[PDB]
């Protein structure tokens, strides 16, 4: 087995389906930084420690997730042979049971926090960060090509999860969260 | 509090004021690198041990400083009801004045280093890189829009701040900085 | 010595030779995301241990190597006072050397893997993923204006080795390796 096909050397890659497109293209940079994203949950979850154990077993349900959604960011809308398999409501539901129960047990703020803390804290704002910056990518496919919406509702409601595990795991170490200090009330 | 809206699933979002934009929007990326940013910077943070206490605090400063810098990049330049509140002086000095110190204080290079080293000084590097990227969306936005100049040449610094803190790290533990075997004399 | 010629405050930088650019350029995008895969090698080499001591010294040649790309993506095809200097066959050679190693020594998969594992592992993914954002910058870059395209070659070639190496990081701490619940056999 040779990962390396060499097929990749002049620029173009193969998509789900026939077509290949140049790797700079917008689907290909969608479902690039899905697995950017995926990765950066691997590293994350190999931060846990004995305080925060608790998070181990969703992000690694998570990571599982992300392969489904980059499956149908791989695939072209109108591709006879393979279709979309991801759909939001169950997992975006999981994702918002996890959103409520840390927004009620952590310290209740107004203002913006310092994206910080704990290194898992730290790690879980900077999935936040990372899973937003898919969500951007996701956004331009999704303006040029027919995108399976569930990917977007769920990615956006992913780094949300991501905020709300950051205190949480910030809380689960009694490290607390430091405000910006120029910050309205902006959590309403 | 419930912080998912959901107004932001079909892929647009609010800035500072009445607009919404798709969230792929250069506006939009622009004050997300800054956040993604200031996630790395949090993770950075966390890094630091009984050797390199000296950097806390002016990490959580910069975090401080890049909320300002972010809302300001969240603000058009004609909005009557929000103004511009960064003003690039003072934090700017400041960056200079660090970097004067640092860079006084390691060992003298004139080539490039590998950016590397301690736990710490890697990630500096790490956020060095990740300025320069959001530095690159600032200008992306400011070919199209007006934006408060005061951001760029503060972020600008900044990129070489993190350069020079990084080496300071290295100092810090008494690791020394790899040169680029191929390196011209480019500092001068 | 100052680092900070201020030059750069209103959003152009010079590249090899005499052109300045815009820092959003494709070309400064490219070299740009090639700096920072190196400060993440960087990173990722800081979290050897005595299990993973065996990749320190390649992730250091690959740094050296990285340089030798990007002085290579900052110099146009028409300078006559500088030229392309990386050959990619003896480093992609070397790379796929390592590849084959370490694919044989590792516990076959059929199937997509959690990126994920240990510490390093994981940090060998996020390197993975970083290397594609940046192989997708340098084809943006190819589309525009002519490049060593060799450099490409070897970028590609450089994250299956990431693949390869995050796999044998799992190996030589003995963490197993999960797989994607909804893959195919993808690997043949
Ligand atoms: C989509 C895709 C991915 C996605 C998968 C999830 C997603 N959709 O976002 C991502 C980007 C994560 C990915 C990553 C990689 N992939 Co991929 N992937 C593909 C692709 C296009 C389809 C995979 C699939 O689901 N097939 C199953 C069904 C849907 O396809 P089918 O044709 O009907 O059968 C194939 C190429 C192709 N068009 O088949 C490669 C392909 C399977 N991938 C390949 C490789 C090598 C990889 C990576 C190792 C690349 C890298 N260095 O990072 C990683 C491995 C990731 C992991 N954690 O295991 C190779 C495997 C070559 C081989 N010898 O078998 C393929 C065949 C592409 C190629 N020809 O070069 N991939
Ligand atoms: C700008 C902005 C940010 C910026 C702030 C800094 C910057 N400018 O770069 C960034 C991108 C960092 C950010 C992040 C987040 N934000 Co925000 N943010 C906003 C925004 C647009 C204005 C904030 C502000 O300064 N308001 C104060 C004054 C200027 O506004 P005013 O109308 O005059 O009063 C609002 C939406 C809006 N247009 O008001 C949301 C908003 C406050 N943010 C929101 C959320 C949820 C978040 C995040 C949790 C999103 C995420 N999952 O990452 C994080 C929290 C970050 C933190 N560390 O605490 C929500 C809060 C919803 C609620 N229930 O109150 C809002 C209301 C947007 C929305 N409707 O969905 N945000
Ligand atoms: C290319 C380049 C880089 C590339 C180098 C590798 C690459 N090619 O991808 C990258 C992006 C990595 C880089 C980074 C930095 N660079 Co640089 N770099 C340059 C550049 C354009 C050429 C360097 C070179 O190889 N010169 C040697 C030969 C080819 O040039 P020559 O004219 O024939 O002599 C110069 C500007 C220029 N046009 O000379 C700056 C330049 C050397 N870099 C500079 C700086 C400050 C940096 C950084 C500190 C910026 C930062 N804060 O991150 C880092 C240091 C990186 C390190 N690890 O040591 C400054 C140094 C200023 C001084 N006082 O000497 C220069 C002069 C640019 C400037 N005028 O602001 N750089
Ligand atoms: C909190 C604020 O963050 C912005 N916002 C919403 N989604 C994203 C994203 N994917 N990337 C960056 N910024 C975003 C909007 O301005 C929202 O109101
Ligand atoms: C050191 C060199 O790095 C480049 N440079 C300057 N600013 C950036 C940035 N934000 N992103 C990437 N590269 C940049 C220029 O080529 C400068 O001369
Ligand atoms: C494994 C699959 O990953 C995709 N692929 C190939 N190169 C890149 C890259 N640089 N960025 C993102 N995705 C890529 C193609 O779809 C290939 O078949
Ligand atoms: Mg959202
Ligand atoms: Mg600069
Ligand atoms: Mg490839
Ligand atoms: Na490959
Ligand atoms: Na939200
Ligand atoms: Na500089």
């Amino acid at each position: 087995v040779k990962i390396y096909t060499k097929n990749g050397d002049k620029g173009q890659t193969r998509i789900i389906g026939k077509q290949i497109l140049y790797k700079n293209d917008p689907r290909v940079a969608a479902y690039g930084e899905v697995d950017e994203l995926n990765s950066w949950v691997g590293y994350t979850k190999s931060l846990i420690n004995s305080h925060t154990q608790v998070l181990s077993n969703e992000l690694e349900e998570i990571q599982q997730l992300l392969f489904d959604c980059g499956h149908d960011l791989a695939t072209p809308a109108d591709d006879e042979r393979h279709s979309f398999k991801f759909k939001q409501e169950q997992p975006t539901v999981w994702l918002e049971e996890k959103i409520d129960n840390y927004t009620q047990v952590v310290p209740a703020v107004k203002k913006f926090i310092l994206p910080g803390g704990t290194q898992l804290a730290s790690a879980l704002h900077v999935a936040r960060t990372i899973t937003r910056r898919a969500e951007r990518q996701i956004v331009q496919l999704m303006r040029e090509e027919q995108i399976n919406q569930d990917v977007l509702i769920f990615i956006n409601r992913l780094s949300d999860y991501f905020f709300a595990a950051a205190r949480y795991a910030n809380y689960l170490e009694q490290q607390p969260d430091m405000l910006y200090r120029n910050s309205k009330d902006v959590f309403r």
